[PDB]
């Protein structure tokens, strides 16, 4: 017992045949009430936003669209093929209440799985590659999902592949069941009936152009499929990342990589939901592509979605380029940024995978300088265990407002006048009361030497930073440093 | 400098037709097929019915959630600050290009770059250190500047996040703080539209209303409306322990200073609170909240905030009164976005100590057992300079399944024969290629006195877990050798 996930597709499936000649259960989409029953009910109805800058910076002359999926109940496209597979199982008599869900994912399928399974009471196994983020993992087992892992770049033959490991652990797992998003007709299904009506009802059928990325293929085969029946001008376009071998002709899958960052698609076989027949053309993106256009995404659209969203983009600015006025263009938006907060989302990772190359320029004129030419003064010193009065008397009559805290010389942090003076005042605190009652305790040292972007990264984290010896020389905040640039600015 | 904590200069009071309002007031819209951009993706957020912690509590009422963490920038603040904008682009004082400094829980801040990044305006966020750093992330993303002030600073202080807000307008031309303590916006948009919202969805049937407090303009806002339309439903507030803002005084009394739940909570009184209107108040501490939180997301699917997790704890109290065919709803201002390596972690929970290793109780039998208590074997190593088809034939000559690549001692991975097989008949690699092109890098050790659990954890992680001294190799687990153990344990 093994079922292939690269299996050829039994479908009989074909442009012009009939809505009665299907054998598939259909589901229509419906109103939602005034007071939702459970937090299932919350997916679909996805928002369609209209991309106002991207796509004039690039020079589209038509109207780009985004279809933003990240608004479902557990964040991604995932949550719609996740419900529907279950309940149609449950429909078959398959899925049985107190019964056990495995499933292989990229983690989306698994966290809207591992949703409903939470409130629907089944328990759920998840098998996911390593690389996939850890936030994924954080939200799952928060969700009561139990995890396994297996390698990436282990082949989908492997008994080491996510889809091997499922089926392995089906065989030892009494009452366990695999919906198998890869070969199910629930995954495209769900998007036939809902996300394409969704798409259509929202554009009034008018639609010219469609961008998807492609992970299982379900989100692109479903929408593609109804919509060459209901609006075939439309051009269907997919994505494909490099180092995967979905995208056709074969000669642009060749590639040196085979593991890449952006998580979600691509992936070494052919699904079997996936359709490439109503793929009408096929764009290659990379990495950098993606981080760049979802960042892009975030700071000048305003949404906040993964990278995979952001590979679609990248490849619509170019796909759409052909289209003229009055056209239109809808993009697909799988996921949130929720995912990738340590990873794309983070500066520090962005360098260390080295896709922000620290040339990429922007930044303002003072960004390279340094501390040294702000003009600071060192301040007087105090032991913690002063009394906070006595600390006020050696302020006012230093004519200080602020000293760092020196041990008998680690430092131990910062008092001012103004916070004592206001702690006093609450009785928050006595004249004979320790100072490390009042104290800041939370400081970042800086070298002379050091440049005024590194300060202004320093206090996106903390207010003080102390310029100290390889002895404080002085204390920085940012509005020393709006001092100086203001200063310099007339 | 304009104090946050003045009192209010409202002449409001119940009983007063709405014609009387000096405010311009906005009414809910239609939203079109296609949004003009993604600021018209805040409010009508669902109201979601509370199906397992209520009844869990014995709560015989139907409990209701308004869950606000499915805004374009995910919390609540989204509206404020769409709201506060607006307003003073009609005021006129908000000009285009011009400078936004905010004082914020971070929320606020967040609603207010998204805003200012949409709108095309310069935005500065002042948020306290303690304001968890996934807030810091979204905020840089959307393009904005922060500054952080010291948690514990008096809000009196110069070094306040209001007082450092302050400053920098000073230092700063068209610069203008729209100050959601003071702006009469914040708790409109609550009266105008989210009371709205509450009403239409429960039919104007509603016996309580819980709701947590920052600024206090939800709680304001929502009441003010409510005690107009629907005078039968309760107002109960919920305080952090710590804050000053229950009533009544005696509430407050309390030894701690800071608390780890974000968003509520102040040592000071905001002007937009209006606390003639909160009928009850509550004390909630962190545990509470956290166990709450996490208890939305196993029971009911929510992912959520902290704050939403202590406005349940305190719901589940307070809605005890209540009886069948009353309905009660809860406010959850966030999504679990701003906390995932918080509260939503378990290191830091434990780290923090409000998941004790006590609460172990729920787990299985074989969770605490040795590892070496497996019956592993000590598999054979190979040079990670080894040839595939070496492998290949060791592999099969000794029926192993799998090689850990180990000469100085330490292991650099794992190769497996289906793997290499598999990737020798796609053609990937040749018989003489060497063992790094298919090699797995990613592993983790174990000791044989960790328990079974603990190498569940580490699981979750990784695919192979290797039993090691202190880097002698005595057996290779993965999840389903654990599984073969268990359920031969069972039989
Ligand atoms: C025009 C109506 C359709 C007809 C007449 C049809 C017919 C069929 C039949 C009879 C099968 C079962 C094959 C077998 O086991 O022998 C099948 C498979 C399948 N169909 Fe359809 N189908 C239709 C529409 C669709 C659509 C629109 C989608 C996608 C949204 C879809 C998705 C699938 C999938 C994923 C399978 C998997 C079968 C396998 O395991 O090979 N079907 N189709
Ligand atoms: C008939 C109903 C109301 C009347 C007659 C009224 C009247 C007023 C007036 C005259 C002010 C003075 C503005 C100023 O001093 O700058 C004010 C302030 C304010 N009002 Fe109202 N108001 C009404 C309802 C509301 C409601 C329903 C809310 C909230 C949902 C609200 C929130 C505020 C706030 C936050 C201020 C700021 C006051 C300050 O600067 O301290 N008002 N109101
Ligand atoms: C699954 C997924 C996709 C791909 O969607 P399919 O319908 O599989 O083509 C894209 N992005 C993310 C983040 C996904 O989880
Ligand atoms: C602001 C906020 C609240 C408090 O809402 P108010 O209207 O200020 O009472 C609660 N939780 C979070 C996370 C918040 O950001």
């Amino acid at each position: 017992l093994w079922i292939r996930p690269d299996a050829p597709s039994r479908c009989t499936w074909q442009l012009g045949r009939p809505a009665s000649e299907s054998p598939h259960h259909h589901t229509a989409p419906a109103k939602s009430p005034k007071i939702l029953p459970d937090i299932l009910k919350k997916i679909g109805d996805t928002p369609m936003v209209r991309i106002n800058k991207i796509g004039k910076k690039f020079g589209l002359k038509c109207e780009l669209l985004a279809k933003c999926e990240f608004f479902n109940a557990g964040g991604s496209v995932k949550d719609r093929i996740s419900l529907r597979m279950i309940e149609d199982a449950e429909r078959d008599g398959t899925l049985k209440p107190g019964d056990t869900i495995i499933e292989p994912t990229s983690g989306n399928t698994g966290i809207g799985l591992a949703l409903a399974a939470a409130v629907r009471g089944y328990r759920c196994i998840i098998v996911m590659p390593e690389k996939m983020s850890s936030e994924k993992v954080d939200v799952l087992r928060a969700l009561g999902a139990e995890i396994v892992r297996t390698p990436t770049n282990a082949r989908f033959d492997s008994p080491e592949s996510h889809v091997g490991v499922a089926w392995r652990l089906k065989n030892e797992i009494p009452n366990s069941h695999i919906l198998d998003q890869y070969r199910n007709a629930s995954n495209p299904l769900a998007h036939y009936d809902t996300t394409a009506d969704e798409i259509l009802q929202q554009c009034d059928g008018k639609l010219d152009m469609l961008v998807a990325s492609v992970g299982t293929g379900g989100t692109i085969t479903g929408i593609a499929r109804k919509l060459k029946e209901k609006c075939p001008g439309c051009r269907i376009i997919g994505v494909d990342p490099e180092g995967s071998i979905l995208a056709e002709p074969e000669e642009l899958n060749q590639t040196e990589q085979t593991t890449y960052e952006v998580e979600g698609i691509g992936y070494d076989f052919i699904p079997t939901v996936l359709d490439r027949t109503v793929v009408d053309k096929w764009f290659k993106s990379n990495d950098e592509e993606a981080f760049t256009f979802a960042r892009m995404l975030i700071a000048q659209e305003g949404l906040l979605c993964g990278g995979s969203a952001g590979s679609t983009v990248a490849v619509a600015v170019k796909a759409a380029q052909e289209l003229q006025e009055g056209q239109r263009c809808v993009v697909i938006l799988p996921d949130s940024v929720r995912n990738y907060m340590t990873k794309f989302l983070s500066d520090r990772w962005m360098l260390q995978k080295g896709f922000l190359k620290e040339e990429d320029e922007k930044k303002p004129w003072w960004w390279h300088l340094r501390v040294q030419e702000l003009g600071l003064s060192a301040p007087l010193t105090v032991l913690p265990t002063i009394t906070c009065g006595h600390t006020i008397e050696i302020l006012r009559e230093k004519g200080f407002n602020q000293a760092p805290v020196v041990d008998e010389g680690v430092i131990l942090g910062m008092v001012t006048l103004g916070n004592m003076l206001s702690s006093l005042l609450a009785g928050k605190v006595q004249p004979s009361d320790q100072v490390g009652k009042v104290i800041y305790k939370q400081f970042k040292q800086i070298r002379l030497t050091d440049t005024l972007g590194r300060l202004s990264h320093i206090l996106e984290m903390d207010h003080f930073a102390l310029v100290v010896h390889e002895m404080v020389f002085g204390v920085v905040t940012a509005i020393d440093l709006l001092n100086f640039v203001a200063a310099q600015e007339r």
